This record gives C-alpha cells, sequence and structure tokens, in this order.
C-alpha cells in the first residue's frame, strides 16, 4: 500500500502534511522515496525517516488505485 | 493463527466499523480502516491518510466486532 | 518455554487476571489479556482493543500470578 | 552471552541488587531483576511486572556491582 | 537508496544542516561522515547521532542530491 | 562502522561524555565498554544504557576518531 499511495502523491504533486511521531507537522510535496526515507520538497529538499513518521495526510483526496 | 493482528484489522475493514487509532504521542485519529499491509494502515475519513503501524499504540473499535 | 514473555502473558490470559498495560507515552490501559501474537496484545474490556507491543512499556498484573 | 547485557543483568539478578529501570518516557521503575530474555526483563516488587527492553533507556544498580 | 546521495551531497558541499531528532530537538552543524547507523555532525566537537533517533535532515540552503 | 572507532576513542581516552537520550535527558559519565546493544557508562556506578534509547553521544572536548 505504501508505494502506490506515495507514488500517487508524488506523481500528482499533491501538497501533503507529514506528521511526525514528535507531533511536528511537515508540509510540502513528495519528491521521492525509498524503503527508508521520503524526500519532501518545500524551500529545500528535506530527508524524512519513515521510522519517525506517524501519518501522511494528503491536502485533498487522491486515488491510490 | 500465527497472526491475530491480521484477522482483527480485516474484520474492522470488512464491517466498516468506525475506529479510534491512538498514536504513540497520544494523538487520536478516527475513521474506517480502508486497507492495511505489513507497515501501514490506510484510514478513511475526509481523505485517505496513511498511518504507520510503528506510530500506533492501540486500535479501538467503536463497538464490539468479532475477529474470530 | 523459549521466552519469558510467552509464559507470562499466557498465565495472565489463562487465569483471566486483570492487568494494567502502561504505554510508552505513560498512559494506563486496563483489562484482561484475551490473546497475543508476536506483535500485538488483544486487551478485553468493553471492546477488544489491539495494543501494539512496540508501544508498551510494562504489563503489570493486578495480583501476583505464577508464570512458572 | 551474546551481548554485554547478559553478564550485567545476570550479576544484578544473582546478587538480588535493587535496581532502577528508567523508561524511554522518563519513568523510573524500581525492584529486583528476577529474569530476562531476549525482549523483556521481569522486575520484582509486590508482583512480577514485565518490562519491554525497547521501552528501557537505562538500568542503574543502586550500589556498585561487578559485572566481570 | 536515497540516503547516500543526499547525505553525501551535504557532506561534500559542507552545507550547514539541521537534524531534527525524534523528540523534535534541532541539532545543527555539518555532516562530517555517516554509515548505516550513525551520522557524525561537526560543530565544536564531533557528535555521533543515531539515525534511529533522527526524524528529518534539513539543509540550510538548497543543495542538489 | 563509524560507531566503533568513535566510541573506542572516547573509551580509551577516558573522555567525559554527554549521552542524550531519545527523551532529551542528558546522562554524563565515561564510556566503560559497549557492544551492538548497550553502552556501559560509569559515574558512581556502571549503568547500562540501551543504544536504542540514545539520540546523540557528545564528547566534552574534541577527540580524534581517526
Amino acid at each position: 500500500l505504501q508505494d502506490p499511495f506515495l507514488n500517487a502523491l508524488r506523481r500528482e504533486r499533491v501538497p501533503v502534511s507529514i506528521y511526525l511521531v514528535n507531533g511536528i507537522k511537515l508540509q510540502g510535496q513528495i519528491e521521492s522515496f525509498d524503503q527508508f526515507v521520503i524526500l519532501l520538497k518545500n524551500t529545500v529538499s528535506q530527508m524524512v525517516y519513515k521510522h519517525a513518521i506517524s501519518t501522511v495526510v494528503p491536502s485533498r483526496p487522491v486515488s491510490h488505485h
């Protein structure tokens, strides 16, 4: 599920909120990802460890089918 | 079976039972379990949000649901 | 057994002992251990809730129970 | 032994030294180490409680104890 | 696959970074080296940061990865 | 590995360190020994610190890990 969901967000350039386990809310677009990290683009590309993410919330409905 | 987690989540998914998902930082999410895999649960309410299982403390059904 | 964890939880399950499960954020869950697998514990109170072991700090029986 | 844990915790167990186990949320537990396995430590006071190692930050003996 | 090129770009360009930990605390410095498990972050001393404790690595200015 | 040379230099040079835990708590002492799972940190007693609970190990003064 992870891969089609993140790929849809990536492909469609959908703004997302990535909530971290620490409660911090990151915002941007998903640039790329692998099994361990997501690169989130805003003013810079930042590397987010999946182990530190609680939830990825699209700003609008997007199909992952 | 070897897994209890899988029949539990599947029953909640199949019966479209509203759940509360409490995260390790105490935040509460709500919705219906749309799908899940080894690492994540897709929780539906206004959008589908992808919740990492490693960030979940407990999944609490809003009403009794059989997982047998 | 091969572990302490399995006979400890099974003794609590079999004897239907009320327990407290303390989560890593500090919150206290209470109920009886219905079942468990490698990753979760099902805790019964008004509903069965699924508790991820990764989110648990301790399991405390409400009264001494032998795990031997 | 397959980690420094093993002799350190076994010394504390065999000598029945009171310990503090500090958890990842800052909580301090106290008791004696009854036993441990790959994933948990059983900590004895009035009851045996099961403490998941993943939730522990430190184990601190109340007085010096050789682990050699 | 993505961590190596991302961290190597920051290392070779000596770009100041912010490393936010799983508790939300921000460390700052330059990436000196890294392996599968840790990042060595230099400021006044070299400190060793466990990747398991990192949420996000944020360059202070855009850097191509 | 970078961990092993870094921690071994601190151990051998008996450099006081600060170990910051994942909850932000600061421990101080000297590194007595370590393996893949724990660091034994000495002050008045030897305490066993799980590496899974550590965020950072910070030497109190510069030490070469080369």
